[PDB]
């Protein structure tokens, strides 16, 4: 319900100064033909370069993440859905740990990721977007809440 472009505009204010973000995308998720060109449009609109790494199985997760980090020097990890591989505990743990140990916040699709170390997720209420924040990690990662959302933010 929060679209990719709305998400990347939020990310731009949550981690101000970010120039490059990495997306881990599950080759078996639905809607690739929608989502993936929307990410490149979001990139041009927001000023943040988006690099997409596609994965089908757990053995593709680690090599793909290292390419985002060494070939592209991304500054955050952004996961857009968790229907399949990215809803598995092993993939989730691996991505959060390696992101955090590279100094990158994780923008995540559900509170399950927050319970395991990711920084921010979001929902759409009748009054618009609401943020859910892992207080402990978000304070350490220097995440900042845009003024419009100061009153629309819950801590985990």
């Amino acid at each position: 319900e929060v679209t990719p472009i709305q998400q990347l505009f939020l990310i731009k204010e949550l981690k101000p100064g970010i120039a490059r973000i990495g997306v881990i995308w599950d080759k078996n998720a639905a809607n690739r033909d929608e989502v993936l060109p929307q990410l490149q449009r979001a990139s041009a609109a927001t000023g943040i370069k988006v690099v997409v790494a596609e994965v089908a199985s757990l053995q593709e997760v680690a090599p793909q993440f290292r390419t985002l980090l060494r070939d592209h020097q991304v500054e955050a990890l952004w996961v857009l859905e968790e229907s399949g591989l990215l809803g598995q505990a092993a993939a989730r743990s691996f991505l959060i740990k390696n992101a955090t140990q590279a100094g990158m916040p994780v923008f995540a699709p559900s509170e399950t990721w927050l319970k395991e170390g990711a920084c921010v997720t979001w929902r759409k209420d009748a009054e618009g977007i609401r943020l859910v924040v892992n207080k402990a990690v978000a304070e350490a990662m220097g995440i900042t809440i845009p003024a419009k959302y100061q009153d629309r933010t819950a801590f985990l």
